[PDB]
């Protein structure tokens, strides 16, 4: 009997060139058989109809019935790659922020202001023309605000009267643009948003990607927040800069993957004053245009399968 691996996402994420690279690789474990769960059977039919596996690779994106996938696991008991329960608090930066807290890892100091639905100004905040006060703590421009809504890229960022004020406003990529600046000095008035210390990197971001708790793959790109137009190279993909993670680092990635029970998971480090901040835990994320990710990736996720589920199967394994 073949070990079956499952995949179960939205088609725009299961159909995408790095999962259609990674699970041909993945395929050439000869024990090992991928089964791509379909997005009309994912959305449409009971669990009960969805194909059996031993392991399920299996994450939340927009429009994914994450209470579908957590009722197949406990129906069928496969062995878990990303922990799905965990993909319900990876969509609250609140809840993410509280679990890279109590496990050590930096991240840029912070408060949480909630905006009971009802009420719109019965809430805790103070805003002077240099700096919020959120539950009491000051926050001196520049900071930044984020939607607690993990899926909301709304990020905006408030400038100092020194630097000329304002603000800048991220949001998903729209062709050639990541964000833009606003004349727009005062915070969102209605929503809730975590406020934090803004982190002075040299203007770039450090992606991060986890296969498991001892690899991961970095690289950096140009920070939306400094004028917000894509750097776009020759055949039209956004440019990348190399990046090698320092000891602290792989710790800091080690300790992310294991916190959230994610195998594969992307987030983003902030490089400033000596040290490296979390600002962001997305979960299951693969590199894009990398041979050598979809190699390292897919014999990775195989080894896994197979040190995992083996003995069961009765399959040599060393
Ligand atoms: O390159 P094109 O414009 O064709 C698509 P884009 O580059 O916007 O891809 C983003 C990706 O952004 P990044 O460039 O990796 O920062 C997201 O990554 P972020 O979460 O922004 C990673 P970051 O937080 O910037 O480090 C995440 O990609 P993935 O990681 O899920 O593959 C998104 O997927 P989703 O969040 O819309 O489901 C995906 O958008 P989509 O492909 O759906 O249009
Ligand atoms: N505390 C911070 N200091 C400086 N820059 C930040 C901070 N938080 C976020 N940013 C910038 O804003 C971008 C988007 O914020 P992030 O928390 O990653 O949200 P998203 O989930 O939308 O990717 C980051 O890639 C980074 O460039
Ligand atoms: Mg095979
Ligand atoms: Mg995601
Ligand atoms: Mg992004
Ligand atoms: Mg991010
Ligand atoms: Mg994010």
């Amino acid at each position: 009997r073949q070990i079956v691996v499952g995949i179960c996402s939205m088609a725009k994420k299961s159909k995408s060139k790095p999962m259609k690279e990674i699970l041909e690789r993945i395929s050439l474990f000869k024990y090992i058989t991928v089964v791509v769960f379909e997005e009309e059977v994912i959305l449409n039919e009971p669990v009960e109809n969805w194909p059996l596996c031993d392991c399920l690779i299996s994450f939340h994106s927009k429009g994914f019935p994450l209470d579908k996938a957590v009722a197949y696991a406990k129906l069928r008991n496969p062995f878990v790659i990303n922990d799905l329960n965990m993909q319900y608090l990876i969509q609250d930066r609140r809840e993410v922020y509280s679990i890279l807290q109590a496990e050590g890892i930096l991240l840029p100091r912070y408060a949480i202001l909630n905006r009971d639905p009802n009420n719109p100004k019965e809430c805790n905040l103070i805003e002077g023309e240099d700096h919020v006060e959120v539950n009491g703590e000051v926050f001196q421009k520049p900071f930044v605000e984020k939607p607690v809504s993990a899926e909301d890229h709304n990020v905006y960022i408030y400038y100092p009267t020194s630097a000329g004020g304002g603000s800048q406003r991220l949001f998903r990529k729209i062709g050639s643009r990541s964000s833009v600046y606003s004349p727009e000095s005062n915070v969102r008035k209605t929503g809730s948003y975590i406020y934090e210390e803004f982190m002075p990197t040299d203007g770039t971001d450090v992606k991060v990607y986890t296969v498991g708790p001892d690899y991961a793959h970095a690289e950096a790109r140009k920070s939306p927040a400094l004028d917000g137009k894509v750097e776009r190279d020759s055949e039209g993909k956004e440019v990348r800069y190399p990046v090698i993670l320092n000891a602290r680092e792989k710790l800091i990635a080690w300790k992310v993957c294991l916190a959230f029970k994610q195998t594969v998971c992307g987030f983003d480090l902030l490089r400033a004053n000596g040290q490296s901040y979390v600002c962001d835990v997305n979960g299951f994320s693969f590199v894009k245009n990398s041979m050598k990710y979809y190699d390292d990736c897919a014999k990775i996720l195989g080894n896994i399968v197979m040190r995992e589920l083996a003995p069961q199967f009765h399959i040599p394994w060393s």
